[PDB]
């Protein structure tokens, strides 16, 4: 059976997210990126909302939570993506949400085809690795959990806590169908190895976002209230390295 805190995780899980994108119109550059923005907004709404009923999250202090969202949001929007790609679309489109869908054919006349292409990867590994719904929850939360401050946080001990009991929790997610220890343990390298090199793809879809986001007047792209805070706050000192990502492996 499955353990109670992937059970948990399953009962918190968002629902369903509309990008409110007006499909009766063609695509332009200013109207993608704008109901992306849109979508990304609600987004972070629903992550934080998440975050609140997390078990372990709302012991951290107040600050150390609000710096794992604006580190983390990002990883955790692409990788939702890839989840919903995976399950909706069998991996072949990109599923932002049910009323923003792009096959390759809108992907290549989106005007950022390369970053599509970018984003799109992550679905493909996922058919690749077919990941279960309990191994994808556990290691959702770890993203929450991959980036902490030079200084580290102040609640230092409680992360720590936190973030050892899902990898443990990732652990038992994998037990759940890989039997044998060999199966098990490479399992878990790949898995823990997927989540290192997002930190990589993710510092391209955070230089995109930053390059947007100061041209945004220009280019005619709205970005809504949180999500210009959480750029504000962070996304400089996340570009320039000044941050430590958490790597499983070396
Ligand atoms: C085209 C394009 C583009 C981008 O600027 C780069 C990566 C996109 C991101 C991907 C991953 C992603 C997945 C989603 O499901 C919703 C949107 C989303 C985005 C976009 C985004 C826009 C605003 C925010 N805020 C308000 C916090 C969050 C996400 C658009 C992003 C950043």
């Amino acid at each position: 059976l499955i353990p109670p805190l992937i059970n948990l995780l399953m009962s918190i899980e968002p629902d369903v997210i509309y990008a409110g994108h007006d499909n009766t119109k063609p695509d332009t550059s200013s109207s993608l990126l704008t109901s992306l923005n849109q979508l990304g907004e609600r987004q972070l709404l629903s992550v934080v909302k998440w975050s609140k009923s997390l078990p372990g999250f709302r012991n951290l202090h107040i600050d150390d939570q609000i710096t794992l969202i604006q580190y983390s949001w990002m990883s955790l929007m692409v990788f939702g993506l890839g989840w919903r790609s995976y399950k909706h679309v069998s991996g072949q489109m990109l599923y932002f949400a049910p009323d923003l869908i792009l096959n390759e054919q809108r992907m290549k006349e989106s005007s950022f085809y390369s970053l599509c292409l970018t984003m799109w990867q992550i679905p493909q590994e996922f058919v690749k690795l077919q990941v279960s719904q309990e191994e994808f929850l556990c290691m959702k939360v770890l993203l929450l959990l991959n980036t902490i401050p030079l200084e580290g946080l102040r609640s230092q001990t409680q992360f720590e806590e936190m973030r050892s009991s899902y990898i443990r929790e990732l652990i038992k997610a994998i037990g759940l169908r890989q039997k044998g220890v060999v199966s098990s343990s490479q399992r878990f390298y790949q898995l823990t190895k997927l989540l290192d090199n997002l930190h990589d793809l993710v510092k391209q879809l955070h230089l995109y976002c930053l390059n947007t986001f100061i041209q945004s007047r220009a280019l005619s792209v709205e970005f809504p209230e949180m999500m210009s805070e959480v750029i504000a706050a962070q996304l400089p000192k996340i570009l320039a390295g000044m941050v430590k990502p958490l790597l499983f492996h070396k």
